[PDB]
């Protein structure tokens, strides 16, 4: 996804910087599956300090919004296993 602004690459999440903020108290590693306001989550917590709106990882799908997650695609209320990425997917 194009950068955002000057200030790119959104929070990190999960171990290191594998997730990053999505939505809502949400965060979804690709690599690193999903986790809303959970232990692997509270990563954004410091998000609520920068709302910087920062590059994201959110390529669309059919699934009610965008990938995420360990094949997850996020809606604007919470993020769900899609079969189009990589979880309820192929052997992904």
């Amino acid at each position: 996804a194009v950068l955002d602004l000057d200030v790119r690459t959104c929070l990190p999440c999960g171990p290191g910087g594998k997730g990053r903020c999505f939505g809502p108290s949400i965060c979804c590693g690709d690599e690193l599956g999903c986790f809303v306001g959970t232990a692997e989550a509270l990563r954004c917590q410091e998000e609520n300090y920068l709302p910087s709106p920062c590059q994201s990882g959110q390529k669309p799908c059919g699934s009610g919004g965008r990938c995420a997650a360990a094949g997850i695609c996020c809606s604007p209320d919470g993020c769900e296993e899609d079969p189009a990425c990589d979880p309820e997917a192929a052997f992904s």
